[PDB]
């Protein structure tokens, strides 16, 4: 895989670091070094958000018409269509996502997202308000303005794109931070922004370190809001850095420790099929990963059988390769800490069905894991793993299983697998997580909001709500005379 | 049963029709005068009409704020509630409707939908626009002015109320013709709405007959809208009355020829007792009475035997007496028509599997009838009988029976019973009905609009649409200069 | 101009009438015939119905996603944009159009509409609801079915996409019957449409006759709804022939008689320049010209001599040669029609200031006219002309003049001169129209719902408003068991 | 003025604070002791939490209708209602506001708001999404669950409501924190919403100090979400606290530093009577409060005159007393803030026009102060003061006075006076400030929502987007099969 764009990108230009610093993006396939990436710092992000306040207060993207941002937007989402070879093999090798599932899923995905905040981009609408006095009410949505986007690893294009999409659809102007692991994809992006024809300094990305660039965007006086995604202990500290700066709005999406609960009534095949996609899909790299699996004591037994050949039968190996369905996990730290925890589960008392082991030769490869006999107070069942590790538990009543898939700090997502109706809308109301899939997994939509629910963050990706919030809301009124309405 | 208003109101004020004439009222248990009212005609309509223009041009009403026109609406609900007994008493005497169901859902339900929109009257909004151009574009919501309202005698007061809730909450001045043959309450009400502080004008009720005060109302040079809720001939006659006079909109609600689908998944004595609501309440006078039954094959033979117990066991007599399930016919007309109906059911070749005969010494009181062996080209499978009729009907595929429920001229409402999932997603998506009841019936709401599909109608009662139906949007555009964003 | 498209457009492929018949369409330059084109009557659009019909009820569009209709009618616009130059060619000779306006503003306007509509394809919403019970509401948006659009002739493109637009994007199938005098360029949207993937039967254009092929669509007892825009005589026929058919909603678009109010602290060269530009854009051949135009009377003498200099300025000729300012009349019998109107304004005592009479060797060319001392009951005053005449009047007072501009049977459009705020708002909100435009004209934008007040008709073209006309909403309800919240 | 209701109100009782302590609370007026409340600490604050805790997870209120909570709402601002005298008359003793603005417009302002959400309970709208595969998706709108809000001394009433009527409307049970100066109205508002008939532990007052009682509810781990309103400094230790906490979100109004700009074309009496209400209403303790005014230099002079003399005559003293203007500030340490402020001002080089000093033998009362030739990067142009003190400018052009207004850490609300529109809506659009009113001030209203940009905070207080922070949106999607229709 080929690597051109390598630099920070800044007021429209590839620039290199303040510093001349560079770091290392490295394969998970090999653990060797990919390419060397502008670094940077402080500096950089200081210089990206002049840039942007720049583009913003005096440039031309918040003044076009919502029509010409969107037509700009349309172009760009048609570039990343006729790159999704080169795109999605940029993330197989930054991240370890298989190729065939970029270039279906991923890649397109995040170009029809795109689409989707190009055609709401002219039809952004407030109101006309109902005074109790004789006055005439109405709101205005207006572009945030300067926006911090901090993004991470998991699915590099697809975050980027979650923020960029309706930041830049609003009219605001973005400095972008993405992941250390992930920078690649990201400054190919802002090559295309670039070519569409967004204007110098509305799309400023930033490559480097968490401590040092991430923490400069959070902390920033000149930031108007900041959206994060990401763990809960940085969540932590953008929440604090908004707070000790600027009172910036941020907008969190923190992991979570996603349940699948099936019922008696389910398809066995479809149902373990199904979770077996919900745990193993990008490796257990997904904040909305099946991780808790509660089955319902009539078809348990079965169903563990079954989950268990299909996992063993998972093909682990090169994700570049059309018959693999198991990449690497990202890198050294990830590997080693879904080690740890599946070491931490043996150490608990939980049984080890299947996996539970590092395989191949070289790379972060882990064996599809199962562990039955897991209690709900067990660190397997309470920490987000981000690995390919399913904890199978059984249940007997509703009652008890709304109880079970709440026991968590986190409130993402959950999955529901039954026929009937009633239990389909009791479960759904009853499960305190911000998107309820029944019956299918991972059922994202452009028009579907994201979002978390307790530790699991506050705010929306996706959807018209993700565009409302680079919008601000301002509320104008003035008095009436003699109208002959009210 | 006594009768205190039985004249015209018009202007804030009881007035006797300009011809001095006056028609009588009749209870359908002894077909003995009730009452005698004022005959309101063409004169009468053009007097009200006047009341109305001026209320709405010159007087405050549409001058208040929303929140002053709720609160005198929430007046106007209390109001209602405090004279519950004899509202209900008032819809029993007039057209036969039990007292019991009177007092507990009816006329409570009516002083319920006026708190509906009398807490959306402070809080209509419009919209401000997206525009391609340096303007500044967006939309007011204006009450209609002058509106007309011809409602039927089935639900006296919920007709009285989805009309007049929704268009007084708007600032519009309105002018109702209730039905002959149940003109008590709504006089009762223009009285009640007097003592709530609704202005003169505002709110005028000329009861009379349907070719000439109806008739008048749907011609009207100088009302601005119209709504009409009744049989499908005359809504011809409305709609065309609106063409050749100025061109006001109107709005439907035809009834219909509703179908209830029984799956072989049900709870057999549920769909039993539901299918039994659907198709008797209210002696059949339903707009969406369940009218073609179809269950599906597996259960059928025993939902027959059961569905006739129900049917022969159900207490027909004096609406007064608790213990009464089905009372009479609205009139002598109605009585006579749904024997008609019956007897061509016999003609056609159904078989009769319970009642098909009138019971009783006195009074419109015909037995609950249950038809089987019924074809879909049939007349009783085809036409609106309003009367205590079902046809019972069997199937064994989900796509015959979306083809059978949907062989119909109309497309009011429709019910299915089913606990799976899947098919109530595919069955409800595919009947072409306004409203879907799943697993229950008579689902209205005040939040729930509802209007038909074909020859149902169109236009929306209840729900924030019914609100919508009395306001225009107005769009007002300016150039914008020196805008910072657009 | 050569036109290579002059058969009906039925099921996907270009046919001859069932009769072999075909009229004439001519140039009005010349009133020379321009091309023949099959003539369809009642026959053909039975057949476009039954295509309709068969490409809504088993065909694969209605089954699309939005976004895939969306990206579909995207491909449709970039097609306009790309025969720019032929279809402006097309409407200059068939309907006498300036060329220049239709390459600049008219054809790429359309084009814009079009990606309006299939950006929000993807994007339409239902609500979930509040119920007042135990229950769990919603309401689904589902297309309306086969639409039929009986379109006019003075803006042939722009009024076949108001119609088309919205109703493709809501996933209906369209029969489209263009006006006998512009025939042409629909059959080239038709073509386009093909070649985009607009799937067969999915658009069908018959050209034809009023009474013929128009009354075929109106009177058609299996098209769902039937949008027409036209005059107020065959509005009435219109909505008669639902009424008496299926009882379809129909919505309609009549024509005016807008006002122009200018106020004394108006900039004089603007406001004439406004007015003159309101007056006679098109000839005076739209339904939102300014036709009586009310000046205050501190300005009201220099603005009668500005405005009759720059309508003698005017350049009448070729509206292919681009220094014309004014091409002729769509054909013989409006050119006429004006004309009788200039001699009524003469013989009931109006003041010919300027033109008032015709001109030029060929063609139906009528100078701009301006006529004064025009009486509110004038027939000049309260007809609308539909050519180059303004009736210029003089007020003291904003509600002297308030009355005045809603001295009218039409409440379509009014424009508002002021640089006051106040006033702005005390007018705006006053005038009974749905249109007002302030220290602008022709305000129209894809975001903005544009629609008439009274005799102007009813519903909604452009804006999200036009989106919902072609989509039903259907309630569905179901109870809940064991809810945690309500 | 007498006190009745002097403890904490937890699980639906009047209790001591677990420590026995209480608090004073002086009467501005004198500096002499009311009352001796309860002091809720962290004990009181976790029994408050788990009270709400269990009124959300297994009691009634969330699991009523929204018709049912907003009956309940209408009969708690019903009671406000009767009240009112007595509620009036403990804000003045508590906070030094007028008794006779109290009873005219601060106490019925409370209950008007609350039956706006009264209204909205039963309206709360999720929506049916468009899904870009087979899929159908829709939101549910949740109650957030337990609801912590922490609200400052100056509205002590309004503040209360603004918070409390949104959250109990969407079924949330909350905790609130009163300021330790203003605690006596908040504990008979709790007394009065348990007559209502607000269920026990659904809304809890915990009356006490802020480090102690106030940092509690911001850092509970079982506190879903919490609003903030007050000064810049503790809203950073709230989303401090919440960041370190559990990650709730928090909404935070900050205050500012409101200009207030008037432009040469100004009716000068109006203008002047217009910004002596905004600098001294509620002598300047507001956190709207107009406190930069902006003087466009023709009027400029004759402005300063006419502000001077309406300054001086203000009648200061007694807030009991009907012919009264302005009050005693709320407490010592704000009094001797206001007086700092006014001694920076001075050794800063502005020139005193009026007042700037304290008045009277007892009390907290400062006269109405002028400040001239204030510069842009002066004490008193940028720091909040929350006081009776106005810095009168001047200013040249529109462009000029735009970058002036902006010229702020804070961005809450701005007032423009013109009759301009053109100058009205380019200003309008420009000043980065929540509100913004034209030709009047302090133009709030239940249907308006009202928050800041910048340092004066985010989130919505009013109109329907404070009840929307009280909702959760959770999306709910399943595959569908069989559709006719997507
Ligand atoms: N859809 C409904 O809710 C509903 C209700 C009642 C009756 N109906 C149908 O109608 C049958 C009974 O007929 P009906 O005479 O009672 O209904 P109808 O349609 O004649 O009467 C409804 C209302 O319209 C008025 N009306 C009658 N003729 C009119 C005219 N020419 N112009 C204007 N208004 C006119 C009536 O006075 C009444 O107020 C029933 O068997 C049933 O099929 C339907
Ligand atoms: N924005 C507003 O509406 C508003 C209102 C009042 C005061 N203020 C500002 O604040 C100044 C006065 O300061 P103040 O002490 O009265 O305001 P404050 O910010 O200290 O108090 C507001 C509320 O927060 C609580 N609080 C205080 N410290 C807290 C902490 N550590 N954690 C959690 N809650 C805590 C208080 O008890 C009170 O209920 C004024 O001069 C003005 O600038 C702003
Ligand atoms: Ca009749
Ligand atoms: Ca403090
Ligand atoms: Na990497
Ligand atoms: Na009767
Ligand atoms: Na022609
Ligand atoms: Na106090």
């Amino acid at each position: 895989v080929e690597v051109r764009f390598t630099k920070l990108f800044i007021d429209g230009k590839f620039v290199d670091a303040v510093s001349g610093k560079t770091f290392e993006t490295r394969d998970p396939r090999t653990g060797e070094v990919i390419a060397s990436i502008a670094e940077g710092d402080k500096a950089d992000v200081d210089l990206a958000v002049k840039a942007a306040r720049e583009a913003f207060d005096n440039g031309p993207w918040p003044r076009m018409t919502g029509y010409e941002r969107g037509r700009i937007l349309h172009r760009f989402a048609d570039l990343i269509d006729e790159h999704v070879e080169e795109l999605a093999a940029l993330d197989t090798v930054d991240a370890g996502k298989l190729f065939a599932v970029g270039k279906a899923r991923d890649i397109p995905g995040a170009a029809h997202l795109l689409r989707y905040y190009a055609g709401a981009a002219d039809k952004v609408h407030g109101a006309t308000l109902k005074m109790a006095q004789r006055m005439h009410g109405y709101t205005l949505k207006e572009p945030v303005g300067v926006v911090g986007h901090i993004v991470p690893w998991n699915y590099p294009t697809t975050m980027f794109f979650f923020k960029v999409g309706p930041a830049l659809a609003a009219g605001c102007a973005v400095v972008v931070k993405p992941a250390e692991q992930t920078p690649l994809s990201a400054l190919f992006y802002a090559h295309l922004a670039r070519e569409a024809g967004v204007p110098a300094g509305v799309l400023n990305v930033v490559p480097g370190f968490g401590p040092t660039a991430g923490a400069a965007v959070a902390a920033h006086m000149d930031v108007d809001k900041v959206s994060f995604t990401g763990s809960t202990e940085v969540g932590r500290l953008v929440m604090r850095a908004a707070a000790e700066s600027n009172l910036k709005p941020v907008s969190l999406e923190l992991g979570g420790k996603s349940p699948v609960i099936v019922f008696d009534d389910a398809d066995l095949d479809m149902a373990v099929n199904l979770v077996n996609f919900a745990t193993y899909t990008n490796k257990g790299e997904i904040c909305v990963a099946g991780t808790r699996i509660y089955v319902q004591e009539g078809i348990y037994d079965e169903f563990v059988k079954k989950a268990a050949e299909l996992a063993s039968k998972s093909v682990v190996g090169d994700p570049f390769n059309p018959s693999v369905s198991q990449g690497p996990q990202v890198d050294k730290d990830q590997y080693e800490k879904v080690l740890r925890y599946i070491d931490i589960g043996k150490r608990e008392g939980a049984t080890l069905v299947t996996g539970g082991k590092p395989c191949g030769d070289k790379g972060y490869y882990i064996e599809p894991t199962i562990f039955t006999d897991v209690k709900d107070d067990m660190t397997i069942a309470q920490d987000e793993i981000f690995g390919p590790v399913m904890a199978l538990m059984k249940f007997k009543t509703v009652e008890e299983v709304i109880q079970k898939a709440n026991n968590t700090r986190y409130g993402l997502a959950a999955g529901i697998v039954t026929k009937n109706i009633d239990v389909a809308n009791t479960v759904s109301r009853s499960i305190r997580a911000g998107a309820i899939w029944i019956n299918c997994y991972f059922a994202f939509d452009p028009d579907a909001p994201f979002g978390g629910y307790k530790m699991s963050g506050f705010g929306k990706d996706m959807g018209m709500d993700a565009l409302d919030k680079y919008l601000q809301t301002k509320t104008v009124v003035t008095p009436l005379y003699n109208t002959p309405w009210l």
